[PDB]
């Protein structure tokens, strides 16, 4: 993952690196979360693998223009699985236009350079830009966690959105 | 719901009254949770109605032999929608056994006496009789929130289980 | 305030007593805090407040509390709900419609503020009813099970 | 301590007992503090003797009228030193008066009933009748500490009240 | 509020952009806070509120950040200080001493709304100065070293 | 275990049963915790454990439990008393003392362990008489009346 | 201990020295802690107790801690990482790797502990190799990001 | 308070900056106290002064040898008044010694620039050096403040030095 270079015309991903989670520490949780992605459709426990075999990764987000760190994406990979989220800089004046860029570049790396069955994306309902580069990636609104995420003065769901292959 | 009386060999449910929240202060939260079940297969989101229009229940679970209560099932109404969750005494020997009973109760209840196109239920992985239950009341695994379940040394699945009307 | 009653269908609004306090106290005996800062032993910040106990009419059980807090031409409210209470949000809205006319129809007061959580849908929609706006907001200052809420502070300026 | 029996007009102190403890449960820490009393003039350390030795005490103030037990009167011995403070109930209507009583009636039976060379007794700069008791009884203002308890809007010293014998 | 600038003695006070809030961020990467609800990624709630920085005039340091909440009617402030502030109630009391005739001068507001602890003298005694009363306090909200004081909230009304 | 009684001058122990875990719930709705992690709903992890009341002899009064959790070469112990009781320590002290010699000349272990606050004098002191020495210790792990002490792991080994 | 040296193929330990413990201090100055009780201040209980600075080998970068514990019988160990570290559970792993053999091979010790996160799958696997086995859990004492997990305390017995 | 430099074999004191507090600012804490030393003898208020017209202070104390800052002085004036406590860096070898030469050095500096009646100092009984470097300065134990202070597997007490003027 070391090789990973995934541009667009305002960031790149790249690999996390050290220096990025120290200088993002007031906002970036190292600390790891039990998944990259909280629910998913029903499907056979084996696309997902042992424990042991799973295979945690971290891309930096990066804004071309001056080389911020401006959020990460956090995947897991089980066997057959990817299951991934954003995290954004809350300083940022528009975070939803760079997360949307961001699974807009990392979407056909994930179907291309691995063997997966499955794609599994965290989305909050609000997300409009976000949602909307995940149904042009051909992912589909999978699961709903209804008030799942705190906003100002009010909630919003969480969505799940997913590729399936045929064969499952 | 003042007329609510499921009854089984070992348990029956009856409308919680403050009585009963109060004696189970210690391991029961009186406080409202964002919904009675996380997660759900992503549906229509007018099948949920308003949220003015939401009804909350809770029924107690009363064991039989000694009118202990032993557990809760909170159960939150949409516009055609039933979502709950069920809450056991932790000093319980067998929680599992009279959780498996109660949602055996509270189910045929619930396809009858409302007129519900959805019906979604929280099950951990490791709820075996519990998980049985559902399945001999025609409810589907729907969802699988990996790890979501803290146990000793371990954690555990959360499993969203479903049955949803055909026209859906 | 002692020989003051406000009366609604469900609740009934009276000065409260020290009994009323003592049993009001172990709505804090509890793991699941709403908030945080029991009560405290009550010059010259302790002279500006008063409370009424909210008692259910069906069986008197007090049930609630509503603090008012005076300022030389303001009057701010702040309920605590029993934690077993059916119904609360429907008993404090009640309560707040009873509060406010009073504060109306026998003070002369410039501002009315009232604090209400963002999730306390009927208490909100009382206070709109009364004539009272959104004016603060505080995020995820409120406890609820897994999950917090923002404070709002409504007020009205007659 | 189970004879104790110390009756004013007001109140009277007797040995705590489990019953308080549970229903004072809201506002009464049964958990142990340090000392009974947190600061104290600087005097020869043999006086406190080893904490193998150290006898704690707990007196329930009972108002009279009503049998409430309205507040506790925590006590430290050491070897030749009483230590206490007060914890009044939060929804008493004054309880400063009653405090003021309770001190009264402790002291007298402290120099008595007991060999001490120190009695040491924590009492707020705003707690008047407190400390008028505490004047009245023989006891010194010590020890000043600054803005240690907080009140509304405010906050007040605590100070520390002694009655030392001429040996020390 | 882009050309807005309201110059004191000791700082400034101009539309905070992305860069400021890069660098104010890190006033949480802390064990000590004094408060609770980082900043959190900003319809409907988040229409109503706007950020001005805080800079020192002798370095040109951004030092704090004045959040302005409005309603219809109402302006409601909030501060928020770097933690390694040399003089902060000083620096937050001009602050103040700016905002609030920017807000009579160039606004036409019925309520203008500041929360301030009740240990923050300078920035108190500024509200004061400016026809600012405590209309609600909230007991022990603002946590210090080793203990805990109240958030008041300060009104004018015109 | 269901046959197994310890006595002592003041408190015995015998098989903990469902009933005693329903009071014992109530030890923990409180604002006050000693410690963190009421209790849980009880493979593979919870195959090891195993609950003893600890009764009082002279009123028949569940007071407190010791919990044994189990290695095939192992015994780790755990106390939690009730938050109101009398004496505790002497009581918990006497427990040890009752369930260490019942583990000796009953058990064919190589290792006991036991957790002790470290303020807990007389339970340590019988933890020494025990021949158990402090093996492990966590700094400020248990919470007292505004302060904490640390969590002490003492051991044999035959 | 000044001239010990574990060298492993991706770390290395030595003794740790100030201007080491400097620099960890700051592994604390976060909202995001994975334990409580920065470090502080080092009779009788702060005689047992040694340090050991995990260095990689790529970098000389200074990116974890191994605390030993001594009892005239025992030895207990404690790792604390940097919390930027990149594959902190590989790197531990490999410390009590390097650890374990030296406290045996050049020592004479009756009880080996060590304190592992129930999630810390490598480190846990480097224990059951070095002949470790699980002695002691405590329930959700380790903080990670939104959920807790176990602390086991591993023992291996000569 | 800008000129202050006060200078020893290894380390000096200086007015921290907040560069200082920056880099420090894992184990210092920038938050203010409600005082500086926590008791002191009970004297007449007055002493103390206005609150509005007090005055704190914080002094680095820096090593020598390589310029780090290895703690601070905090300083609360009052009217007559001066109290203080220090906060040494976790991570030094042997705080004592540093912490005794600094008491060492902002005493004569408090006597002399300064018109003081009162300066109150916290050191805990297990501080030996700083205890000295007190006792050699002229301050004597005032107050006993039992088992305040938490140490490893123990608690020690708090003790506040005092010299006051003849004139109180």
């Amino acid at each position: 993952m070391q090789a990973v270079y995934l541009t667009g015309p305002t960031v790149y991903l790249r690999a996390m690196v050290e220096d990025d989670k120290h200088h993002a520490a007031a906002w970036f949780d190292s600390r790891f979360p039990v998944n990259a992605a909280r629910a998913e459709a029903f499907l056979k426990e084996k696309l997902q693998g042992d424990p042991w075999d799973a295979r945690w990764h971290l891309l930096a987000i990066v804004r071309r223009s001056d080389e911020a760190v401006v959020g990460s994406c956090r995947i897991e990979f089980g066997k057959q699985t990817a299951s991934l989220r954003f995290h954004m800089a809350p300083w940022l004046d528009d975070a939803d236009v760079l997360r949307a860029e961001a699974l807009e570049l990392v979407v056909p790396w994930l179907r291309d350079e691995h063997e997966l069955l499955v794609i599994t994306v965290e989305i909050a309902a609000d997300e409009q830009r976000t949602l909307a580069a995940a149904e042009a990636a051909g992912l589909k609104a999978a699961v709903r966690m209804r008030e799942a995420i705190a906003r100002a003065g009010h909630r919003v769901d969480l969505l799940i959105y997913q590729a399936v292959d045929p064969k499952v």
